[PDB]
C-alpha cells in the first residue's frame, strides 16, 4: 500500500485539488520491504517528498 520509490523515476504533476500526484516514468519492482512496485504510466498519490532520493507514495 504505502512505500518508497526512487524520486528519479517519478515526475511530480502540478498541484491542484486534493493530494499531490506523481507519474511513474518507468516500471520499478520493489527491492526491499520498505519499497513498493509501480508500473510505467501509473498515477500515484504522493505522501512525502522531503527526501532527495526516496519518495513515499501510495499504490492502489
Amino acid at each position: 500500500r504505502q512505500g518508497f520509490v526512487p524520486a528519479a523515476y517519478v515526475k511530480k504533476l502540478d498541484s491542484g485539488t486534493g493530494k499531490e500526484l506523481v507519474l511513474a516514468l518507468y516500471d520499478y519492482q520493489e527491492k526491499s520491504p520498505r519499497e513498493v512496485t509501480m508500473k510505467k504510466g501509473d498515477i500515484l498519490t504522493l505522501l512525502n517528498s522531503t527526501n532527495k532520493d526516496w519518495w513515499k507514495v501510495e499504490v492502489n
